[PDB]
């Protein structure tokens, strides 16, 4: 795209703020981020916020969601669809034109891990291209293992193909297939979709924790089998809802879109890999580590 | 296949009765018809009954079904194979030669919603080139949201590959992936797996409805993420059995013969796409509307 | 690999015996050997004691195992990750050189039906080349359907690559995927991944009865689809934990080193294929037999 080129817009921040009891503003925008994804290999990202994936949302369950898109994008225009709400697509996840921004409105009503993404057509380009996250939304009544968890993050997997390259996002496989952490506290990383930056700076934990991982899933093409080098997952959620409850899991299958909360219990010191056990994607890339100390 | 030259048979109705409270009667074609499977590329399809996937077949739960295959095709032998039924597969899902009938006996204890195919060696064969369907087994004491359903729809998901080509059906990308929908009652479309019927004459409904969705993923080949959006699953029964019960699930994973009911709320005005969520398969095809009214 | 030219090590019998209520002793080999994958093709696989995917371990809940692997690979160093355990991957799932030996120690304490694997790096090529398997941990207080079982088998599905061959490990369809049968009682067979011997010597089962299979599809890359023709599986274990009761599935899931336990009944004699009910890979290879006899 000619209006693309030597375009390199700065992350900016998310912003929300809780505007009542059961009301939330969020403000995104959309824009075109030079994104390192491999070593010595740059993707000029079409993203949220200049991340990809975008930032993490977080919502309670019955929170209204006033959502603001502003696109930066200086010649494609966007969208936005959370899977967390009840809305009409063709009223609600409509595009705004470049320069401009929109305003849109619904409800999360139901807990759990969902993708957003794009939703501009072609959905795929747009997905491919990087313009996927994660919103979740936290259960009014918990999940019956709060109690007994010591330490969360949030992973996400994506894949990376040819740049901006139809045909491969239809009938290629992918390049990269890796993962991200999103902070839900400070302190936490926040990553980008890579390669490397979760083995080279892993998760952290302590010996003895149980811990709770909030994952996605979100493709755009593959299937993820989520696995925990080391452990056994104690407790599954499917797509974080607290009633699809698995337990003693070795790897959880997630369809594309698919999310789930895992809590598991890392027993000894050293470094845990996590990955996906589908190993040509791992060997491309998806593999985060957790070191777990005393 | 030079037998198969120029040979298009009509549509045959799928003939079906009850001959006791526990024992149905069903009759079809296996046949050899041209379907548009995109626009402008007729697929000369191996079918039952000239549809591809097959007539919808509902029985219930307990149901016998004696079941006759008149084989059409002048020169490739076919066959029958229900997953809703217990049967012996080397007596009861044997070859039907050419211009010959054979009659089969076997009963549907389980609910849900299956997949049926033909069984001849090469089976991808035969099911790429169009054998494939859904017989639908009723519960006894129905499921427990019952109830609230408001409307129902049966959605299919099948790929199409090149011509009759067994390199590529085995080692080759699907070229399309597609739904379909088949009448549970009249006035219900009744379609083949194309890319387009669906988007250019949505399924029906009204505001705030809760739609219940019998789906299943024929293949042959690929797995389905099952996503509607701009709502969320409320209700997801594996297989259709009752007891396989999901709550508030985003995307519903399905492996190939994969089935399932969902059922979901449509909250406002619109047009609400229905996808599986493995984004190379939607843009190939695998995208159908569903237009909700006041 | 020049050092492997020509070599072919004799498969060595799994050593395993019990030296406590609950602690167990488990000897095994990495070793170099040649395994016909499919009629006149060889494959120089990497394994455990001359078997692939290797021998079948089953231990209780609870056991401890004391794990010694001896590396009898003249060049490539090996090593031993059991999905079962918990365990720190950087202490007890490391390397052992060519010629030498280790010992690691580490808990079993939750029920199912679990991959094994090499875990050295790169995973994908020793997983790939045959360094794969199944390990079962029994549960203390057994499934609710125990009394109802009358026969058991275990199978496993996996795929085989162009030999040795990084890029078709991660970029290329499999050559073949397989199942294989590994022995829970004396008389069992005892079988490696191959396309043809369990088509030509089926499992054997008697008209009526409830037959249990433990499964695991240890990949490296594909998910299955696993299905029994002319059944439909009563009850369905997911990983093997007793708490993951699903029933009446025609068809389940498997992510890549995904297990389950299942239970279907027999009801007329005859021969019952067993798929991936991806029918791409049932076609290269993934058939298996169970021939049911009065
Ligand atoms: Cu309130
Ligand atoms: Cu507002
Ligand atoms: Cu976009
Ligand atoms: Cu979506
Ligand atoms: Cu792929
Ligand atoms: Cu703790
Ligand atoms: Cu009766
Ligand atoms: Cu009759
Ligand atoms: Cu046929
Ligand atoms: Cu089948
Ligand atoms: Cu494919
Ligand atoms: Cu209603
Ligand atoms: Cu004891
Ligand atoms: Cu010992
Ligand atoms: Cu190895
Ligand atoms: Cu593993
Ligand atoms: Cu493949
Ligand atoms: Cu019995």
């Amino acid at each position: 795209i000619a209006a693309h080129k030597g375009v390199n817009q700065a992350p900016v921040p998310l912003k929300m703020e809780r505007v009542g009891p059961h009301d939330v503003h969020i403000e995104m925008t959309a824009q075109i981020t030079d994104i390192e994804i491999d070593k010595g290999k740059i993707y000029k990202a079409w993203t949220f916020n200049g991340q990809a994936p975008g930032p993490l949302v977080v919502v309670n369950e019955g929170d209204t969601i006033h959502f603001t898109l502003k696109n930066m994008d200086p010649v494609v225009p966007h969208s936005m669809d959370f899977h967390a709400v009840h809305a009409s697509p063709s009223k609600d996840f409509i595009d705004v034109m470049p320069n401009k921004s929109g305003t849109f409105t619904y409800p999360a009503n139901k807990p759990g891990v969902f993708m957003y993404h794009c939703g501009t057509k072609p959905v795929l380009q747009h997905i491919a291209n990087g313009m996927h996250g994660v919103i979740i939304v936290k259960p009014k009544n918990g999940y019956p293992t709060d109690k007994e968890v010591d330490r969360e993050y949030v992973l996400i997997q994506n894949e990376w193909y040819k740049y901006n390259d139809m045909n491969d996002f239809q009938n290629g496989v992918p390049s990269y297939v890796v993962f991200s952490s999103k902070a839900l506290k400070p302190g936490d990383p926040n990553t980008n979709g890579d390669t490397f930056t979760l083995k080279e700076k892993p998760l952290l934990a302590k010996v003895g924790e149980k811990i709770r991982l909030y994952i996605n899933n979100v493709g755009p093409n593959e299937v993820s089998s989520f696995h925990v080098v080391g452990t056994v997952f104690d407790d599954v959620y499917l797509d974080g809802n607290p009633n699809n409850h698995l337990q003693g899991m070795q790897t959880v299958m997630l369809p594309a879109s698919g999310g789930a909360v895992v809590e598991f219990t890392v027993t000894r010191p050293g470094t845990y890999p996590i990955v996906t056990h589908q190993f040509n994607h791992a060997q491309k890339g998806a593999v985060a580590m957790l070191k777990v100390t005393e």
